């Protein structure tokens, strides 16, 4: 199984470990080894350049994780974001602020970014001076208390979503709806996704979340067992549910007042919501490939968390001068790695099994004419390139990182 | 008073907002607008690039806020990590995982990120291969129930930390700890903290916090009322304490073996802890300058959230075309803003006071020569530029962004 396969890589390598192992672990929590966390960062980078720096109709804003508890009463969640088991049982989970302990200092951990967002809508419209349609873009950390988590990181009690708001004239909700649902499903598949490995799926109207009329889900092959399909990314029509409700429950006018047509209205809301984590084990599995046999993790070179490694054909005192010259050079830009430990054969295929894009070869012959052997992961072809211009070569091949 | 001035700016131009601020707002919580998660980020980039990813002997790692409760019994915070008040009381927030509330669902959001990186001593040294001397960094949120929040974005119950963990061979600790102070201490100066508002204090021995033998605090001279000066980042000798201390309560070996001098010994850790979040208020109080007047936020470049404007002369529907065209090239690189609203010295001055380092002006010049108007925040200089080698112009002056 391709995802049982992939979830040790991911251990195996540090890109994850269990959170406290050493002490057992919290169920299906999880830490970003070195290689994870810049995998998850370079997945974070473009999404925020895709949604939100890369457009002229995005702002951002990261809001707190812990907002005042009127926030989730208006929203709703304290009274609906419940499931039942064994009873009803409330998912949010719950922490208490100053010296009291009574229900007074209560509040709830965000089961979802969105309403750091909602309640900010006219704060931003005023600093950031945008008009209908545009957007607020978030990454940043949820909690919900999960009944049965479990599938590795994909459904954990604390995870990070990527979530945007996109505010719009209410009766032009619907082809913005089909705008951002292409526009996210299209996100995938340019960072390497096989389009054949992801659908869409519109919810039932019975399986609504209470803040939407209607939610598209971009769905990913990961492999379950049973029904290897899972929700990566969910795009809901929220209409203008979110702003009325802060709105009657605050009493502040969150409306938008449109200066050129005199008009006043409560934007509807078209709402991409990504998870992080889940995202992060969508490009892992869909990397993966066994090609004389060959592990490679096809990572797009953007997201690969290391872009290049250092390798001396040897631990030769004289190649490590030139070699860690190099390194040095590239780290100004990239994260690299060095390694000098074992066969060189073997130091290809160990940068090749984590995505490594390029590895670069400093030998004997580098010492005669100063350039030395880059290779590509995928082809295994190999350039000789003149060291004064490796960062050169490597930074075309690298663009959008 | 210049931090007034300053935190009202912050506010006025969304830099911040408080936290739900339409239902009054959390005890000194507050969101980071536009601008301030953009700030924010560049001064995340700027740590990790100069702790973690531009150098060789150290990995970074991102643990999560919720972990084994095991772990804070063993780091000694569940007994000591109290104040007396008016009785003892423990500054750790608590929630409970899982459907039962009883006490063994309990859990602690973490006060610090230093014990996620702690308990993956073993694990990293495995999967990145590391021998000491060697770090371990990670930027995140943690909690602390404080008692009197407030001094704006100083003291609040959450916040973010960038916290590095350096494990060396324990004679070796002093050395190392004098090499992170300065290494510190002169990063706020790189990116263009005046030298003279910054200052070291040294904890007196019954002012160390339970996990150090010794702590030097980088203060900055923020400008409160009495003290003006606060701290701004904790380098601390945390000696054996932590890994001793989790080995013990875990039962897990977290020695490290010096294969090459079959040695065993427990690593000492020498401990830079920033927090983000009083940077982020540090690096704006500092760059705020009051030059026929004129209002400045001289921030490095590299830290300015928005790294170009451009501004049409006027609304002319003839000039919107080539100043769109700009703006959408410099958005592939850069976050930049867009501006025709009013006469453009009065959007210069705007540009400004958010620490814009260049606004680039299309004129009705520019229809017929194809070049524009470059203008340098702090001198306010102005070179006409090809608007085909407009990029070119500002990534030269943009670089390390
Ligand atoms: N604001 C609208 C919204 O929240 N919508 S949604 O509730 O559908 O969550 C949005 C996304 O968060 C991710 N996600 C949700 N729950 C989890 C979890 N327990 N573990 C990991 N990832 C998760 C997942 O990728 C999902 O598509
Ligand atoms: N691991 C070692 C350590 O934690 N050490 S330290 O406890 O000293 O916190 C480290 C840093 O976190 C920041 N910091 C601490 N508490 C707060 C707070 N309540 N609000 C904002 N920033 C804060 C501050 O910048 C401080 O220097
Ligand atoms: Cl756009
Ligand atoms: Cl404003
Ligand atoms: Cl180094
Ligand atoms: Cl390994
Ligand atoms: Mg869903
Ligand atoms: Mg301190």
């Amino acid at each position: 199984p391709v995802i049982d396969t992939v979830v040790n890589l991911a251990k195996r390598r540090g890109f994850v470990y269990p959170s406290g192992e050493i002490y057992g672990g919290t169920k299906s929590a999880w830490d970003y080894g070195p290689l994870g966390v810049e995998l998850k960062e370079n997945i974070k980078r473009q999404w925020w350049r895709s949604v939100v720096t890369g457009r002229d109709d995005v702002v951002g804003i990261d809001s707190s994780i812990i907002l005042p508890r009127e926030v989730w009463v208006a929203s709703g969640h304290v009274d609906v974001f419940h499931d039942p088991l064994v009873r009803e049982f409330n998912m949010m989970l719950k922490t208490y602020l100053g010296p009291i302990e009574t229900e007074e200092g209560l509040h709830y951990l965000r089961p979802e970014t969105a309403q750091g967002i909602f309640v900010n809508f006219a704060n931003v419209v005023t600093t950031a001076r945008k008009k209908p349609p545009f957007g607020i873009g978030q990454i940043g950390k949820s909690f919900r208390n999960e009944i049965t988590p479990g599938n590795f990181i994909f459904r954990t009690r604390e995870f990070e979503q990527m979530e945007m708001e996109f505010f719009v004239e209410p009766a032009t909700a619907k082809e913005w709806h089909q705008y951002w649902i292409d526009n996210r499903l299209q996100w995938y598949i340019d960072l390497g996704i096989r389009r054949e490995n992801l659908r869409l799926w519109e919810h039932p109207k019975d399986k609504l979340s209470h803040y939407s009329d209607r939610t598209v889900d971009i769905e990913y092959k990961f492999g379950f067992m049973g029904n290897p399909w899972g929700e990566l990314e969910g795009v809901a029509n929220r209409t203008d549910f979110d702003l009325s409700t802060h709105a009657r429950h605050s009493g502040v006018d969150l409306s938008f007042y449109d200066q050129i047509n005199d008009v006043r209205y409560t934007p509807y809301v078209i709402e991409p919501a990504a998870g992080l984590t889940r995202s992060f084990m969508a490009f892992l599995i869909d990397a993966y490939t066994e090609d004389d046999k060959r592990t490679v993790l096809r990572l797009d070179p953007r997201l690969a968390p290391v872009k290049a490694a250092v390798l001396p054909l040897s631990r030769h005192a004289d190649l490590s001068p030139k070699a860690r010259d190099l390194g040095a050079e590239l780290r100004k830009c990239w994260n690299i790695d060095f390694d000098d430990a074992g066969a060189i054969g073997r130091r290809y295929r160990r940068q090749d099994e984590v995505g490594t894009p390029f590895c670069v070869t400093v030998d004997f012959d580098s010492l005669q004419d100063n350039a030395v052997t880059v290779r590509e992961r995928d082809a295994m072809t190999q350039d000789r390139v003149a060291m004064s211009s490796v960062a050169d070569y490597l930074a075309v091949r690298l663009k959008g990182s």
